[PDB]
């Protein structure tokens, strides 16, 4: 059978699971055993597929004898499947382990040799984020521990009215208080704190153990859902410190961990393409653009020649030939097309009768007018001419579908779709007037050339999708129905449902929502339900790595490819222009100490700005700083009036004047206190944009912003056509349809009046009545401004699950929701989702990359020095000796050997993961025995870490023990812990975190995780200036929106609460980074609208007067510029570390060189530079041939290379460690015959740093 397990056996059982995974889908999961004909069909076809597989198995175990791993996983699913079977006949879980058939459609990636590269390449990428992944889980851990040691049981208690314990009486959402002697929440007029209370998501959302923190944690680190628990435990214990906790973890595990694996991605994307550019495949892509250039050169040179004619076409022929590139018949379709987009882009919800008459007489007659067009350039150009071109493909095939699809909207067998908004793709015609055309083609050739690849790693994301969508379905289908009067949406039932859900999940939106509903849907909070958590914790972090390997692979790997072409055709010009134009052309103003104090007053006045009162109009602290600004502004103008005397003006100084004569004709009028004040006090937030020509190198990171803006300039314009012609087409869709009644049962305006009967918690016995409101959704369709803003928060992937679902129900104009209406209508957010939120948003990341890349690397040096000599000779220069710190007077150096040993470290180590052990398992609701247990643990742990404190401090002596950075952190934790037990043994928590820092000297160890770190730190350290625009946007926006929105009501089901609120500087610097974290932020927006309550301070005008239209324009610029500044930083600080990010450890460099020195350490304890004539036979040989050679005898060609390469200039052993550093390096690398050497000498003198003089004893 060796025979007929090859030729088209193996499609057979590819068709059969094509088969299978359709098999699959159908099955609809029932609630509580139910089951129709189709499931009963179903079942009857597994088997039929069993034995198909069984037959494979056994004709391929009985020829072959497993050893790979995709027949060993094909063995195993057949295994389970006749387990399954057997034991389901028996019975008559029983099915639970049905799960396994999910992985069949895993056979298909095996099943063709084209994508197992592919996931080879995609999960071979995974390895080096392994030194990721360890510290986002030790950063989990500590947070959890802290969190445990923080919060334990602070959140069971909430408001329950005053007849005793009825429910919860506090909405359906009830929060955590505090009792009166407490510092939280307190209870409302009739209701009174009182404990006994599940938890804020039915117990599951807390830190009662090292399970719940972990999660909760977790949670707060994906950034979903993290500032409902602060405000939780703001109402627990306080608002005081909770945010010095959560900022802190966010920032630390969410923003850095991000930047590291956005490094570390592209340092291995980059890492390959110069492997692929040094095998050779540019050369494939730039000798076919060049090929296709002349094939649309001289072939239409053939064609020119066509009607030379020695009937009558010369007369007309010749000139449509003229007039099509006259720049006239150029022009006049650009104008045809904005008019195209005119009339399309006018369609508004309920417009007047005479505009739905003028567009559609215009959607004929331009439509026929570019039919012309079409037909005037093909039979004057060569009907194969114009198949040549790629906008000339899409011209007919738009105009096609234009003609065709015109009719089935003429007469009514189709509703429209908004086909022919696709003209306006012909507006990115206007770039040819600018150089930013060249660019923009050859993205889209280097698109159009890897297609093959691209359409198989979204196959691979598609598989993914559909692998866990069926696992979703198999253990979640049929169970998200609880008896809440709220049906859920984000279900598992159906197989689109289910899809919807996995792709709701990965773009991570609410993930946190429907791992709750998995969680209480298996029971509760519970050892064995609970563990249902893994599904949504996998998929969240096992999708967004495929969703981030799958679209930056394609845009940094395609970019940088167009960028090549475009150097290419950029050289090949000038070459072209410059040969064949060859032949034929042949006073204090000035100081240095007033400048500084004129910048500390200048940072003085932008606090004395901050510290102001929104809400109350007149205060105390509002008059000083109102008394305050007069001195101030006179000292910039006193520095003003000096600076006129000096000269008679710049860019800057015309800020600098504008600044004080805004103040100046603020204090100038006086008068009119009710105008202009509010917004004239709003200019007021350019004071801190005074020190940008005034601390030089700000003023070098925002000429860099500036210049970088530029660049962009294709990809957000680009964007933002491609976000309009999505929007025409979603207005074609959804205007008029996404209108809803608070009556569920009435679909019209005319039918929605009055009042209805609502059901409190859907209890029979308690009627409420209700009005009854005909309202809009939160983000329409209606025009072509309100779905360029449905669409931007649903490219942000906030609140989009809420506008799917309730477009998924729309089925009429002016017309009520039908549940499941057209959920085939789904595709149009997720291809919007695809190819705006995945696709054009990472070619964005990637290009700014690919740009900086270009822009600091291009400089190089220009003179040989490969990029590993480089450094070693710098090395090389600069290097000595270590210190040891021999203990002489032995009985120091007993103890000094026995510390220094590699057990005393593991003894150690072991103790501290004892330690965050015993501190990993206190619980909540502990007995007393245990808490106790836990005292007289951690006494034992003190007093071991105390006595290896001293133990170490005798040994390496109180000057050579503090001096390493280490004790002195070990040192605050072993005195944090000492006075910690001494007022346990008896009110303060911040000793007992010192504990927990002790994992983080576990965490330090090894040399990726420390050197990682390390490098990224002080690249990060290296750039101060870049990280302080976000600073200056943050403060800017902050006094911005305390001057607007910072007098608004504080309701409390509103999202301007307490908690969330503009009234004080700490509070809107708050708003603004859970707004840049992505937190509701359009919910924060649409709660600063016009028309909403003032605030009791704050000053009748009360009807509404709060609320600017201006939040629309706030936060959508500050989510822009927000986003463009933390990539700015985070692609600054990657490529400060790329030449760790692509340091090919295989070959040598600093981690070998480094050492070195520590080999050398014990040979000679002080510097000095003095040898050992004994070194020879083993100073090699001790490490590795990487750095010398193999271990070899001392008596082989290399021993005698190591002392043939003369020592400079040193008599006897006295050789310096730079000398030998140096011949050892060149010997490793670059070897050079005898009588070159006066050649590095010049060498090390041209373009290398200083040398000082300190070389003239290595010169030979
Ligand atoms: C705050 C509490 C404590 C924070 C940290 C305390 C630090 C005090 C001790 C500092 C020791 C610093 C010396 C040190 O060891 O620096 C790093 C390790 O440090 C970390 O990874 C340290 C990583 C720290 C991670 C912090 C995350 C923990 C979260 C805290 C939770 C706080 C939450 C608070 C909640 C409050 C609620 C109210 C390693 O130092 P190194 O020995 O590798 O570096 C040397 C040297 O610097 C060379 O320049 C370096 O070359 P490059 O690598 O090319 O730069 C050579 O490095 P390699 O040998 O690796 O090539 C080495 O030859
Ligand atoms: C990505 C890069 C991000 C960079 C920006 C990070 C932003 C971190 C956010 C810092 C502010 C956090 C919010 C905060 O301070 O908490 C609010 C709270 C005020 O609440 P309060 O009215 O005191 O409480 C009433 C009931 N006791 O606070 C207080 O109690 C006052 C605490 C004052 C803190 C001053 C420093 C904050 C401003 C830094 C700029
Ligand atoms: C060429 C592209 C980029 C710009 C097109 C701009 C024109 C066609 C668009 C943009 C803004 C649109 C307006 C936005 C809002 C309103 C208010 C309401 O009464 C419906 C129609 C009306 C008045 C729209 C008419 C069409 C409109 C004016
Ligand atoms: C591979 C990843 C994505 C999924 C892992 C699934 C496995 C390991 C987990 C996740 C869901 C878990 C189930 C969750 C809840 C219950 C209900 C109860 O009767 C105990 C066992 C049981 C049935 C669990 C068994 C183990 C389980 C099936
Ligand atoms: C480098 C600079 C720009 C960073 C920002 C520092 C300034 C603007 C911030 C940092 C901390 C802030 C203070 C934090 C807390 C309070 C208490 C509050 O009741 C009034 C405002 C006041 C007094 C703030 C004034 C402005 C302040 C001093
Ligand atoms: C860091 C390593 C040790 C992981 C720690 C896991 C262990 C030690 C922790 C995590 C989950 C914990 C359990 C979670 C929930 C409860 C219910 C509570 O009413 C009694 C304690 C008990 C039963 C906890 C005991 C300790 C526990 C089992
Ligand atoms: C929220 O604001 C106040 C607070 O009570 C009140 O008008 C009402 O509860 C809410 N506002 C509206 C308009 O419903
Ligand atoms: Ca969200």
């Amino acid at each position: 059978i060796s025979i007929v397990e090859w030729k088209p056996f193996e499609i057979i059982i590819l068709l059969t699971i094509f088969a299978n995974c359709v098999a699959l889908a159908i099955y609809i999961p029932f609630p509580e055993d139910d089951s129709n004909a189709t499931n009963s069909n179903l079942e009857r076809v597994e088997y039929l597929f069993l034995i198909i597989f069984t037959v494979e198995a056994f004709l391929k175990v009985i020829a072959y004898g497993l050893r790979n791993g995709w027949n060993l996983l094909d063995f195993i699913i057949v295994v389970v499947g006749l387990f399954s079977a057997i034991l389901e006949q028996a019975t008559k879980d029983v099915k639970a382990l049905r799960a396994f058939r999910v992985l069949r459609p895993l056979r298909l990636v095996s099943g063709v040799p084209s994508l197992q590269v592919v996931l080879n390449s995609i999960i071979k990428a995974m390895v080096p984020l392994l030194h990721i992944a360890l510290l986002v889980l030790f950063v989990i851990i500590i947070y959890a521990i802290i969190g445990l040691e923080l919060f334990m049981g602070k959140m069971h208690k909430t408001c329950y009215n005053q007849e005793g314990i009825a429910d919860v009486p506090a909405e359906d959402d009830p929060s955590p208080c505090a009792l009166e002697t407490g510092h939280g929440r307190q209870c409302q007029n009739g209701t009174v704190c009182k404990p006994g209370w599940d938890g804020p998501k039915h117990g599951i959302t807390n830190f009662d153990n090292f399970a719940f923190a972990m999660l909760t944690v977790f949670q707060c680190i994906t950034m979903e859902g993290w500032t409902d628990v602060l405000y939780w435990v703001n109402d627990a214990v306080g608002r005081d410190w909770p945010w010095i906790y959560f900022v802190t973890l966010i920032i630390i595990g969410s923003f850095f961990v991000l930047n590291l694996v956005l490094g570390v991605l592209s340092g291995e994307f980059s890492k390959e393409r110069e492997k692929a550019k040094a095998r050779g495949d540019f050369q494939k892509l730039r000798e076919k653009q060049q090929l296709e250039e002349d094939l649309k050169g001289y072939l239409d040179w053939i064609t020119q020649a066509e009607d030379i004619d020695p009937r009558w076409n010369r007369f007309c022929r010749r000139k449509c030939r003229a007039a099509v590139k006259s720049n006239v018949f150029y022009w006049l379709v650009i104008f045809l097309v904005f008019l195209n987009t005119l009339t399309i882009a006018s369609e508004h919800y309920n417009q007047p009768n005479w505009l739905t008459e003028v567009q559609d007489t215009a959607n004929k007659a331009l439509l026929a007018l570019f039919t012309a067009e079409m037909l005037l350039k093909m039979y004057s150009l060569g009907l194969q001419a114009y198949f040549v071109s790629l906008f000339n493909r899409f011209d007919c095939f738009v105009v096609c579908g234009g003609i065709l699809e015109t009719i089935l909207v003429e007469t009514k067998i189709m509703s429209p779709l908004g086909i022919s908004v696709l003209r306006c793709v012909r507006l990115l015609r206007i770039f040819k007037i600018t150089r930013y055309w060249n660019s923009l083609s050859n993205l889209v050739a280097s698109l159009l050339n890897s297609v093959r690849s691209i359409a198989s790693l979204l196959l691979l994301l598609f598989l993914f999708i559909i692998i866990f969508s069926l696992l979703g379905m198999q253990l979640f289908g049929g169970k998200f129905n609880f008896d809440e009067m709220q049906t859920r949406r984000s279900t598992f039932d159906n197989f689109p449902q289910s899809l919807l859900t996995v792709f709701q999940i990965l773009t991570g939106e609410d993930w946190n929502s429907v791992m709750y509903d998995g969680i209480m849907a298996y029971g509760g909070p519970s050892f064995p339900g609970m563990l249902v958590c893994i599904y949504f914790i996998i998929l969240f972090i096992c999708g967004n790595y495929i969703l981030l390997n799958v679209f930056l692979a394609i845009a940094v790997d395609n970019l940088a490819d167009a960028e090549s072409l475009t150097s290419a055709q950029k050289e090949e010009e000038e070459e072209k222009e410059r040969k064949k134009l060859a032949r034929t052309a042949s006073r204090i103003v000035n100081d240095t100490i007033f400048t500084n104090l004129i910048l500390f007053f200048i940072l003085l006045s932008s606090i004395s700005l901050a510290a102001e009162d929104p809400v109350q109009h007149t205060s105390f602290r509002n008059h000083i700083l109102g008394n305050a600004d007069y001195v101030f502004t006179s000292i910039f103008t006193l520095e003003i009036i000096l600076k006129m005397t000096a000269y008679g003006r710049n860019y800057f100084n015309i800020l600098d004047l504008l600044v004080v004569s805004v103040s100046l004709i603020s204090f100038g009028i006086q008068s009119s206190a009710i105008n202009v004040v509010k917004i004239l006090r709003v200019l007021r937030v350019l004071r801190p944009l005074r020190a940008i020509n005034r601390a030089k190198g700000l003023k070098h990171v925002v000429q860099c912003v500036f210049v970088a803006i530029r660049t962009i300039g294709n990809i957000v314009i680009v964007t933002t056509l491609l976000q309009f012609m999505f929007a025409c087409i979603g207005v074609q869709l959804f205007k008029g349809k996404l209108y809803t009644c608070s009556d569920s049962s009435k679909q019209t305006e005319a039918e929605c009046k009055g009042n209805y009967i609502t059901y409190k918690d859907g209890e029979v016995d308690h009627p409420i009545i209700q009005p009854r409101s005909w309202e809009n959704s939160k983000f329409d369709f209606d025009n072509v401004l309100a779905a360029m803003m449905a669409l931007f928060t649903v490219s942000t992937f906030e609140g989009w699950p809420e506008l799917l679902y309730r477009s998924i129900d729309s089925h009429t104009e002016d017309k009520g929701p039908i549940y499941n209406y057209r959920v085939e209508i789904s595709i149009f957010f997720i291809i919007y989702i695809i190819i705006i939120a995945f696709f054009m948003m990472n070619i964005f990341v990637g290009f700014v990359i690919v740009t900086f890349q270009e822009q600091g690397e291009q400089e190089y040096k220009n003179c040989e020095l490969d990029k590993n000599q480089r450094q070693c000779v710098e090395y090389a220069l600069k290097a000595r000796p270590l210190r040891r710190y021999i203990p002489k007077n032995q009985h120091q150096y007993k103890v000094w050997y026995v510390v220094n040993s590699t057990y005393f470290e593991y003894l150690m180590f072991v103790l501290i993961l004892l330690n965050t052990i015993c501190l990993a398992m206190q619980h909540y609701g502990q007995s007393c025995l245990f808490k106790i247990a836990m005292n007289i643990l951690n006494m034992l742990f003190t007093g071991l870490f105390t006595v290896e404190m001293i133990l170490k401090l005798i040994a390496f002596k109180p000057k050579g023990y503090f001096s390493d950075p280490w004790n002195v952190f070990d040192f605050l934790i072993v005195i944090g812990s000492i006075i910690d037990v001494i007022l346990s043994e008896t009110s303060i928590t911040f000793f007992r975190l010192f504990r927990v820092m002790r994992l983080v000297k576990l965490l330090s160890r090894g040399e990726g995780i420390r050197t990682l770190l390390w490098t990224f730190i002080k690249s990060f350290q290296a750039l101060p200036y870049v990280a302080l625009l976000i600073v200056m946007l943050f403060f800017i926006y902050a006094v911005i929106g305390m001057q607007v929105f910072g007098k608004i009501a504080l309701n409390d089901t509103t999202e301007i609460n307490r908690n969330n609120n503009f009234q004080t500087f700490p509070q809107a610097v708050l708003l603004l980074f859970r707004c840049a974290t992505g937190e509701a932020w359009q919910d924060i927006m649409l709660a600063c609208m016009p028309g909403k309550k003032c605030a009791p301070e704050s000053e009748t005008e009360g009807e509404t007067p709060c609320g600017s239209s201006f939040a629309v324009f706030y936060f959508i610029s500050f989510y822009m510029l927000c986003a463009f500044l933390i990539i700015n930083l985070f692609v600054a600080v990657i490529m400060d570390n790329f030449d760790y990010l692509t340091r090919d450890w295989s070959i040598l460099g600093p981690h070998h060189l480094d050492e070195f020195k520590r080999i050398w350490a014990e040979y000679d304890p002080e510097a000095k530079g003095r040898i050992k004539h004994l070194d020879v036979v083993t100073l090699l040989r001790r490490i590795q041939p990487p750095l010398g050679f193999g271990k070899l005898c001392p008596h082989r060609v290399a021993c005698k290379r190591l002392v043939s390469m003369n020592m400079p200039l040193n008599s006897d052993g006295t050789v310096m460690f730079n000398a030998t550093l140096f011949a050892l390096v060149r010997t490793a690398l670059r070897i050079k015959t005898e009588g070159n050497l006066e050649q590095a000498n010049e060498e090390l003198r041209a373009i290398i740093k200083k040398i000082w003089k300190r070389t003239s004893m290595k010169l030979l």
